[PDB]
C-alpha cells in the first residue's frame, strides 16, 4: 500500500485525537511505519528522531523484542480474564507485587485501568468515596490548575485546566475548582522564582478559604506540567502546597502520568520535588506505551478508608488485563534491572540538561530554557529583555514545530513552548545528534522570523 | 507461585473492579491460569465452562495463537505511535477500513479509545459538541435508563442507571436524565409485551416533554441491557424509540459494547432490533478482549457536524494503539471470514435459544426465560403466577450463582436474573454440556430453596 493510499483511507475512515479533521485530511497525515531505539521511519522512508518518545511514554525506546515475546506468551495461555468475579490471575498479581517494590513505602495497593484518563476518573471517585466513608459528605471539590492536564474523560477534562477542552462537553462538572499555574516567566513579576513559588502555592490556600475547607476533597497536580509546556515550578512550590493541604485536611494527589517511571531521574516526579501525595495516577511509561495500561497508586490512609467502605462500584472490563500486565511487568523490571532510571539520574539526565542549556541559551528569541532529567523545554519569545511573549500564543510555536517536523525531528509545541521528552535510553551521542538538528532548525526559525518582519 | 501465595499477594497489593475488598481478601480470590476454546482452568486445576466469555467479550474463544502472532509482529515493528501529531500508522488505518466494511452503511468514520467506558465519554462529548456546532448550546441533556449500564467513567456511570454507582462520586453529573427500563415481567401489568413495548418507549417521549425537547441532546441505550440482567425489549420498543427521537430532533445512540460483534447473530444489536442509531459505542468483542480497545462509530450526520467544528479537543494517548488495532483487525477478519457471526444467526444461535428454553422451562422458581443469538437468561422468582420477585432482589441470585461456581460453571447473577453469554464459537455439544451442568445446578437450587424456606 502506497503513502497516498494510506492517507486516502485514513482521511475517509479515521477520526484523530485533538485534531481538526477537515484540515488534517486536506494536508494528509504522516504515516509512521517502524520504530527502532530513538528513531522512527515514515511511509516515505524518512528517518526521524523521536524527541517525544511517542507521546511522553516510550521510555525504553522502540524495538523491544523481549516485550513482544512476553505479550505473545501471555496471550497464548490466557489472553484475558476479568477481575470482577472474585477472580484474579498471575500476570496482574505479579505486576502488583513488582510495582510495590519500585514505589515509595506505604503504596502497596494498586487499582488498574487502561489509560491515564481512566486513572484520573478512578482517583476522583476514590477521593470522594473516601470522604463519604470518613463521614464528610460535603468534602467533594477537587482543585486543579489552569493549564494543567489530567486526561480526556469528562472527569479528567474537568479537573484539567484547558479551557479549549472545557468548552466541549459543558465542563467542568460540579465539585471542580482551579487556581493559576506556577509559571514564573509570565506571573513572576519582580519576584525571584523561589519567592514566587511560595506565592503561587498560596493561591491554593486562597482558593481553599474561598470555597471552605470543609468542602475541599483534594488538590491535584502534575509535578511538572506536561501538555501545558513543561512548566517547572520553583523548589519552594511543592513543599508549600503540601503544607497547605495538610493544614486544611485536603488530600494531595500527584498526577504522575508523564513524570512517572524515570522521567525526572527519580522513579516519580513527586520524589524529585520532595512531596508525599496520598494517591498518584500513572500510565504512559508504566508499559513504555507498548500496551494500554494505567494505574492509581493508593497510599495506606486512603486505602484503609476505601476498604472500610465495602463495595467500590467502579472498574473497567480490561482492568488488570493479563497481556498488558505482562508487558508492564517486563517494562518496569527493565527500568530497574537494566539501570535505566538510575542512568537518567546519574548520567544522561545531567548530560542532557547541560547540553540543552548550552544549545538554546544563545538564541535571541529563546528564553526560559529549563528541564530536569529527561524532560526539557524552552519558550519562544518576542523580546527576552522584557519577557515579552508573541501575541496569539501558539502561532509562532506552530511555525517552529513545522520546521522541526520538516527536518525529521519530533519536538512538540505547547503554545509557544517547545518541549522534548525522548526515550530514557537515549545515548549521549544521540542527545548531541538531536540537538545539532534542533539548533539548525532554530537558525532557520530565527531567519524565517526576521524575514517575515516578526 | 502456589494458589496460596498468589492469593496472599493479590490480597496485599490488588484492588479489584466492583468488589468488596475486605470480603474478597478474607475468602481468597479464584486464580484463573489458562484458557482454551470455551474452557478455563484455575490454579487448583479445575476445568471450568466459561458461560460468560470472559466478561461478555471473548467472542472467538480462548486460544487464538494467530492473534498472539499478530500482536508480536506489530509490537516488534511499531509497538506504539500516536495519532495526535498529524500522524497515523498502517495498523489503525487498516482496521478503520475493515471496520467500515462490517458496519452498516453511513458509518465510515470511527474514533478509537481503550475501553467501552472511554467510548461512552467520547460519545457524550461528541453529542454535546455536535449541538454546539448547530447553534443549540442548551441541547445538552442525555437520557438513559434505570438499570442501564454504560461504563464506569464519571460520564458513563452518570448516564448508566445503577443507583449503587451513582451513590459513589456524587453522580449523575448535570445534563443527564433517566427513564424506566422496558422490563415487562415487572412493569408490564396486564399488557402484552408488544403493547408494553410502545408504552415503555413512550416513557422517553413524556420525559422529553417534561424536560423540554430543546434541552435534550440524545437518548442512549443498550439494545439488550447486559449488566442489568439481559433485559430483552419487546419487538415494538426500538422502532417507537426511534420514531420519538426523530420527532423531537434527538440523537439516537446504541451502546453496542456487549451486543456488538455478533452477540445477537447480527453484527450489531441495533440491526437485530431494527433501529438506525446516529452513533454507537463499541469495545469488548471488538478484539474478543485479547487487548484493550474501544471505538465510537460516528454516522454521517454527526460526523459532518464534528468536522464542521474544527478542533475536537478530546482523545487518549493510546487511541488507535498499533498492537491493539492489529489484534482487533485479526479478530474482526476472523468473525467475518470464518463465518462466526453468520453461524450464530443461522446455526448455533437458534439451537442455543431452543435448548435454553427447553432446559429451564420446567422449574418452579424460574421464569421469563429469554435470549437471542448467544445471549440468554432467566429470572429466579418467588411466584410465577403473580410475577412475584423475591425480596432483597439479588440475594437469591447470589445463592444460585454460587452453586454454579462450585460446579465449575460461570454464569452471572444480575440481581436475581441469571445470565449467559459464552464464546460465539461454542459447539452444539458444548452448549449441551453447559446446559446439563446448569440444569443440575437449578435442581440443587430448588432443593435448598424448599429445604430452608421457599
Ligand atoms: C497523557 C496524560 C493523561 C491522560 O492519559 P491517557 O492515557 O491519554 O488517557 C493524564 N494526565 C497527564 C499528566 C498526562 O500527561
Ligand atoms: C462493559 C460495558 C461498558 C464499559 O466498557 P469497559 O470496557 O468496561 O469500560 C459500556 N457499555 C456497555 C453496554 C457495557 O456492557
Amino acid at each position: 500500500r502506497t503513502t497516498s493510499q494510506w492517507r486516502e483511507l485514513d482521511a475517509a475512515h479515521h477520526l484523530h485525537p485533538f485534531t481538526d479533521t477537515a484540515s488534517l485530511n486536506q494536508a494528509g497525515a504522516r504515516v509512521m511505519t517502524r520504530g527502532e531505539g530513538v528513531y522512527l521511519w515514515d511511509s516515505e522512508g524518512n528517518k526521524i528522531i523521536d524527541g517525544m518518545a511517542g507521546l511522553w511514554c516510550v521510555n525504553v525506546g522502540y524495538g523491544r523484542k523481549d516485550f513482544a515475546e512476553a505479550a505473545r506468551r501471555q496471550m497464548e495461555e490466557l489472553p484475558f480474564y476479568n477481575t470482577f468475579f472474585k477472580t484474579t490471575h498471575p500476570a496482574v498479581v505479579e505486576l502488583s507485587s513488582l510495582l510495590a517494590e519500585v514505589t515509595p513505602a506505604g503504596f502497596d495497593r494498586v487499582f488498574y485501568t487502561n489509560s491515564g484518563s481512566e486513572s484520573v476518573d478512578t482517583m476522583i471517585r476514590m477521593v470522594r468515596r473516601y470522604w463519604d466513608v470518613q463521614g464528610k459528605p460535603e468534602k467533594k471539590t477537587l482543585i486543579g490548575r489552569w493549564n494543567g492536564y489530567h486526561g480526556s474523560t469528562i472527569g479528567g477534562a474537568s479537573l484539567g485546566g484547558m479551557k479549549y477542552m472545557h468548552e466541549q462537553g459543558d465542563l467542568p462538572i460540579p465539585g471542580m475548582a482551579h487556581i493559576e499555574q506556577p509559571w514564573w516567566y509570565k506571573h513572576g513579576k519582580d519576584m525571584t522564582p523561589d519567592e514566587f513559588g511560595v506565592v503561587a502555592a498560596r493561591w491554593l490556600e486562597e482558593k481553599i478559604l474561598e470555597i471552605g475547607a470543609d468542602k475541599v476533597a483534594a488538590f491535584v497536580g502534575e509535578p511538572i506540567q506536561g501538555a501545558g509546556g513543561v512548566i517547572v515550578p520553583p523548589a519552594t512550590y511543592w513543599p508549600e502546597i503540601e503544607r497547605i493541604c495538610r493544614k486544611y485536611d485536603v488530600l494531595l494527589v500527584a498526577d504522575e502520568v508523564i513524570c512517572g517511571f524515570g522521567r525526572t531521574g527519580e522513579w516519580f516526579g513527586h520524589q524529585h520535588f520532595g512531596f508525599q501525595p496520598d494517591l498518584f495516577t500513572a500510565a504512559k511509561g508504566l508499559s513504555s506505551g507498548y500496551l494500554p495500561i494505567g494505574a492509581v497508586f493508593v497510599g495506606k490512609r486512603v486505602a484503609e478508608g476505601l476498604i472500610a467502605g465495602g463495595d467500590f462500584n467502579h472498574g473497567f472490563t480490561y482492568s488488570g488485563h493479563p497481556v498488558c500486565a505482562a508487558v508492564a511487568h517486563a517494562n518496569v523490571a527493565a527500568l530497574r534491572d537494566e539501570g535505566i532510571v538510575q542512568r537518567v539520574k546519574d548520567d544522561i539526565g545531567p548530560y542532557m540538561q547541560k547540553r540543552w542549556r548550552e544549545t538554546f541559551s544563545r538564541f535571541e528569541h529563546v528564553d526560559d530554557v529549563r528541564g530536569v532529567g529527561m524532560v526539557q523545554a524552552f519558550t519562544l519569545v518576542k523580546n527576552k529583555a522584557k519577557r515579552e511573549l508573541f501575541p496569539d500564543f501558539g502561532e509562532i510555536g506552530t511555525l517552529c514545530r513545522d520546521i522541526f517536523f520538516r527536518n525529521n525531528l519530533i519536538m512538540r509545541a505547547c503554545g509557544d513552548h517547545i518541549v522534548s521528552a525522548p526515550p530514557l535510553v537515549m545515548t549521549r551521542a544521540e542527545v548531541d545528534e538531536m540537538l545539532a538538528v534542533a539548533e539548525r532548525c532554530l537558525e532557520e526559525f530565527e531567519q524565517t522570523l526576521k524575514a517575515r518582519g516578526l
